[PDB]
Formats: structure tokens, C-alpha cells, sequence
DNA sequence: GAGGTGTGGC
DNA sequence: GCCACACCTC
């Protein structure tokens, strides 16, 4: 039930929220809001998460650490599947 | 691990 | 719109 279509050039891709759509229409337009201010990086990126984990890159950051051995991650999605190998 | 992206509470 | 969750593919 996606009510939000994408009208380009007979996409029809549909989803469930308008921002979802804008997001989207980013690929048929090349648009990038979100741009790294890393000191001489000119990396942009259509999606602030994607964003984030280009900082991440730059930082070492690894929020997600795991409570049973030494391993960080930077993503939790990681992490989540890293848990697995645990039991 | 990384890239891409569909989803939904706020 | 922000943000992280969640999943697929490589
Ligand atoms: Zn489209
Ligand atoms: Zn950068
Ligand atoms: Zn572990």
C-alpha cells in the first residue's frame, strides 16, 4: 500500500512516505545535500546515513561494541551478525 | 566490511 | 527530515 509514486520517466516505484520518494528521486537526478566537511574531502552523498558512515571513515569511530569479546563495529548491522558467532 | 536502500518512530 | 533499524548483494 504505497501511495507516493515515482512519476520519472515510467519509474513507478512507490513507497510509503513522501520523503522516502524525495530520497529516491535523488538517483534519476544525481542530487547530494549531504556533503562531507572533512578538511579537502569534496565527497557528497544523497543520504544523510550515507554521510555518516563516510565520517566514520574519516574518524575510526565504532560505536557498537561488542559485550563478549574485543571487536567494535560501526554499524550495528555488523555487530548484530558478529553476536551470532557468540552462540 | 562495504555499498545500496527500503522502512518507520520521532 | 533525522536517524537508526533491517535486509540484500558483493
Ligand atoms: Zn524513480
Ligand atoms: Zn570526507
Ligand atoms: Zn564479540
Amino acid at each position: 500500500t504505497a501511495t507516493h509514486t515515482c512519476d520519472y520517466a515510467g519509474c513507478g516505484k512507490t513507497y510509503t512516505k513522501s520523503s522516502h520518494l524525495k530520497a529516491h528521486l535523488r538517483t534519476h537526478t544525481g542530487e547530494k545535500p549531504y556533503h562531507c566537511d572533512w578538511d579537502g574531502c569534496g565527497w557528497k552523498f544523497a543520504r544523510s546515513d550515507e554521510l555518516t558512515r563516510h565520517y566514520r571513515k574519516h574518524t575510526g569511530h565504532r560505536p557498537f561494541q561488542c559485550q563478549k569479546c574485543d571487536r567494535a563495529f560501526s554499524r550495528s548491522d555488523h555487530l548484530a551478525l558478529h553476536m551470532k558467532r557468540h552462540f
